[PDB]
């Protein structure tokens, strides 16, 4: 039981084989969730499940550089459900972030931001109740 928006410091940034686990419960009638892996003001990886974009559920991923959003990467496979407990796992790999939700693989997002050791904050926000936010090395 933690407050949303929540900031999780990633001391010294991220590194391959670093696994970030976020546990929580989606609120009933949710509109959006966002995970923002930040390098200062830039967003190295924005993971954004949208429950109602043109009456469809979509996961939108992007990068924000110098306050400009890049080319979006979209995924129609949508494992979240309003009112349900979830687990999101972000596994930092050499060339991409690998995302798995509720122990099932979801997507990969290739690194556009290369200074991994400077992505030192994960912002967690949106239509959820947050239970815990932590990391370990596998
Ligand atoms: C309908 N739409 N939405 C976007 C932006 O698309 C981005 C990904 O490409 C981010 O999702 C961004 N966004 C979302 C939030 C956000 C906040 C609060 C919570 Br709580 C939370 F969950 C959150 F997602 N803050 N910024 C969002 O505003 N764009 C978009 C897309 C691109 Cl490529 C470039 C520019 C834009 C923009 F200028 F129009 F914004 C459109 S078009
Ligand atoms: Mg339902």
């Amino acid at each position: 039981p933690l407050i949303v928006p929540y900031n999780l410091p990633l001391p010294g940034g991220v590194v391959p084989r670093m696994l970030i686990t976020i546990l929580g419960t989606v609120k009933p009638n949710a509109n959006r969730i966002a995970l923002d892996f930040q390098r200062g003001n830039d967003v190295a990886f924005h993971f954004n499940p949208r429950f109602n974009e043109n009456n469809r559920r979509v996961i939108v991923c992007n990068t924000k550089l110098d306050n400009n959003w890049g080319r979006e990467e979209r995924q129609s496979v949508f494992p979240f459900e309003s009112g349900k407990p979830f687990k999101i796992q972000v596994l930092v790999e050499p060339d991409h972030f690998k995302v798995a939700v509720n122990d099932a693989h979801l997507l990969q997002y290739n690194h556009r931001v290369k200074k991994l050791n400077e992505i030192s904050k994960l912002g967690i926000s949106g239509d959820i109740d947050l239970t815990s936010a932590s990391y370990t090395m596998i």
